[PDB]
């Protein structure tokens, strides 16, 4: 997260870190056994880390649970990033509490102008490279479909939306991948892609979660 703020320990209780020896992506806890992330975060050997603030220090609220299976969306295209969504099942159910909690799925899509919270452990620099240890947060509005398409000609599908600031300065960045965009207590987005970070007229692009609620629910119901 570039141009954000320190969230505060365990203030984003649905935020997870995906770890394969090191943090490599974010994710969102949607029930005791399931995490939603980006398809471009897919790899084998994933451990889900819940209750994290400082990802380099055991602070006492963590739960470390290995993934039993990952399900990348059937229509994910890694070239265009269309359908950039994946589900991860935990080997055992997380113990839910005030600091480790699921986030609600949307019942309808959020509109341009809706204010949201984007969070992650990604790069905090738009030019250089600096990775934070503690979770970073950014309050950002959803942008109109037209402004999103104008920012990225030929690249915005019906399964994507832009959020952030056309002036730049405040954005998601590498390492925030797969993490949450939450608006009015609902998971509306997944950190998906962009051109650099916090650059003028290049806001973050997010997977449009409301399009996938049926797939998420039916997948969970049979797996
Ligand atoms: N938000 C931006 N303009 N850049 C950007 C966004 C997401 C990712 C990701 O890897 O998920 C990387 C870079
Ligand atoms: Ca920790």
């Amino acid at each position: 997260i570039v141009g954000g703020y320190t969230c505060g320990a365990n203030t984003v209780p649905y935020q997870v870190s995906l770890n394969s020896g090191y943090h490599f992506c974010g994710g969102s806890l949607i029930n005791s056994q399931w995490v939603v992330s980006a398809a471009h975060c897919y790899k084998s050997g994933i451990q889900v880390r819940l209750g994290e603030d400082n990802i380099n220090v055991v602070e006492g609220n963590e739960q470390f649970i290995s993934a039993s299976k990952s399900i990348v969306h059937p229509s994910y295209n890694s070239n265009t990033l269309n359908n950039d969504i994946m589900l991860i099942k935990l080997k055992s159910a997380a113990s839910l509490n005030s600091r480790v909690a699921s986030i609600s799925l949307p019942t309808s899509c959020a509109s341009a102008g809706t204010q949201c919270l984007i969070s992650g452990w990604g790069n905090t620099k738009s030019s250089g490279t600096s990775y934070p240890d503690v979770l970073k947060c950014l309050k950002a509005p959803i942008l109109s479909d037209s402004s999103c398409k104008s920012a990225y000609p030929g690249q915005i599908t019906s399964n994507m939306f832009c959020a952030g600031y056309l002036e730049g300065g405040k954005d998601s960045c590498q390492g925030d991948s797969g993490g949450p965009v939450v608006c009015s207590g609902k998971l509306q987005g997944i950190v998906s892609w962009g051109s650099g970070c916090a650059q003028k007229n290049k806001p973050g692009v997010y997977t449009k979660v409301c399009n996938y609620v049926s797939w998420i629910k039916q997948t969970i119901a049979s797996n």
